[PDB]
């Protein structure tokens, strides 16, 4: 809770110096992919937060409290009453017409310790549960967004809904008060479209039968200067407390499109592993052509 750190980010390896473009999600050997690291400057914006939304940056931090406390049971979680609670809070916040909440993702385990404990196991090995995600990115390119619409949405409720604006936008909530490994997010202003590419990310779910489900990605390149990108959390987040960020938004003009984040350490880190949610929403405004 200090007013700033300068930490290590991991940012795109460019392939002619030796960098790949796969993520293989959920996988040790992702733990191991190569990256051009750039020490970057991450504000503290505990008390700051008024001056961040959603249309301008692309993230916003929110006070929402939900009556839900267990998240490691992903079944529970989906049959319970948290994606709805979700969606009331971010249709409240966003002001849209229509919030559809797909689903959302675990994380648990120490980074560090994962790299120890794994370091003998396959690269396509699948971790039991997952770590943060240690590199910059965002989770869904402009295609990517257009792919996730129509493989999460029926078609034709996905091509209703592209005639207005939608976005996509994660809902990240930590497990219990963050001590360790938080959760950096970057000004969408600040990144130039042409130092984002379209990264592939495959999950290999059921293999051998089943091609690893398919997604698309934003790496972004890395920096000259430690400021160059503008990076922002919130130390001491709570489970009453919620960042949004904002992936995709159709809107080209106005509005902030897109938010390369990534999990980053401290030296103050202390604790038992983070642990949080982060819940992916799909977002509507069926007023705006
Ligand atoms: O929590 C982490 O370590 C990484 N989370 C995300 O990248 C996200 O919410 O989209
Ligand atoms: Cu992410």
């Amino acid at each position: 809770e200090k007013p700033y750190y300068d930490v290590e980010f991991n940012y795109r390896l460019d392939p002619r110096d030796g960098g790949d473009e796969v993520i293989w999600g959920g996988t040790v050997g992702l733990m191991r992919r190569k990256y051009e690291t750039r020490t970057v400057r991450i504000n503290n914006e505990r008390g700051n937060e008024h001056n961040f939304n959603l249309d301008t940056h692309g993230f916003a931090w929110v006070k929402h409290k939900t009556s839900v406390t267990e998240f490691a049971d992903y079944l529970a979680i989906r049959q319970g009453p948290y994606y709805g609670e979700v969606a009331e809070m971010l249709k409240r916040v966003t002001g849209a017409t229509k919030v559809h909440v797909i689903g959302h993702l675990h994380r648990s385990l120490n980074y560090n310790d994962t790299t120890e404990e794994e370091k003998n196991a396959p690269d396509m090995t699948m971790t039991k549960g997952q770590t943060p995600g240690r590199f910059v990115h965002v989770d869904q390119s402009y295609q990517g967004a257009v792919r996730r619409l129509y493989l999460d949405l029926p078609q034709e409720e996905a091509r209703r809904l592209e005639k207005t604006r939608w976005a996509i936008i994660n809902v990240w909530r930590p497990v219990r008060k963050v001590t360790n490994e938080p959760l950096a997010v970057c000004d969408a202003r600040s990144v130039r479209e042409d130092e984002l590419f379209n990264t592939l990310h495959l999950v290999p779910m059921r293999w051998p039968d089943a091609a690893p489900q398919e997604n698309q990605m934003w790496a972004v390149a890395p920096p000259k200067t430690p400021t160059q990108h503008k990076w922002h959390y919130v130390s001491g987040m709570t489970e009453d407390e919620a960042l949004l960020i904002k992936m995709f938004d159709s809107k080209k003009d106005g509005t902030a499109r897109r938010v390369p984040h990534s999990s980053f350490p401290t030296p103050d880190d202390f604790g038992e592993p983070r642990a949080s949610t982060e819940t992916r929403c799909f977002v509507f405004w069926e007023d705006q052509e």
